[PDB]
């Protein structure tokens, strides 16, 4: 589909067998995901942007599918006030900016 | 153009008669920029990141040029770490995601 800007661009995401909404960011490099219990390992990371920096848990090689696409990559969980899609998964689902 | 994602979407924009690098960002919805000086009044205003708030000069109604596409609305400036231009800007160029 296309998607205008005039709103956050905000879509339904499917991630460990729970849907979720979740922001196209193309200003994300990576996908950060509001705090949720997921198996598996982890490993820690920081990430930083306006205000400083947050402590997340990285996740490799975590299926989402977002609006029916399916991506599969790394996935950061943590104290978020936003689902986060970044870069990493939206060029899986070929996803493009256009002006 | 068409931007895919494998990269940070950078674009060279004009503002105040001078050159720099911007990060287009779908997930922002305000333009934020590195410290600078520009022309005109401006009044405080704060704006949350992911790591927390900082305190931004808002500049209202600023010309700004991304790729040739001329655009007039706020723009914050402030100690963000990049660059970033908003929902607020990219509207005005016609900017869609496409997938
Ligand atoms: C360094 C570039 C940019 C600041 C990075 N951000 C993505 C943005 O899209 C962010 C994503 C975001 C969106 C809402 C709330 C927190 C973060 N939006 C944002 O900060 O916008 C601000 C400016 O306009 C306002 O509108 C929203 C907040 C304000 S981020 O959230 O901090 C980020 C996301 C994934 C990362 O992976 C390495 C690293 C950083």
């Amino acid at each position: 589909p296309q998607i205008t800007l005039w709103k956050r661009p905000l879509v339904t995401i499917k991630i460990g067998g729970q849907l979720k909404e979740a922001l196209l960011d193309t200003g994300a490099d990576d996908t950060v995901l509001e705090e949720m219990n997921l198996p598996g390992r982890w490993k820690p990371k920081m990430i930083g942007g306006i205000g400083g920096f947050i402590k997340v848990r990285q996740y490799d090689q975590i299926l989402i599918e977002i609006c029916g696409h399916k991506a599969i990559g790394t996935v950061l969980v943590g104290p978020t006030p936003v689902n986060i899609i970044g870069r990493n998964l939206l060029t899986q689902i070929g996803c493009t900016l256009n002006f």
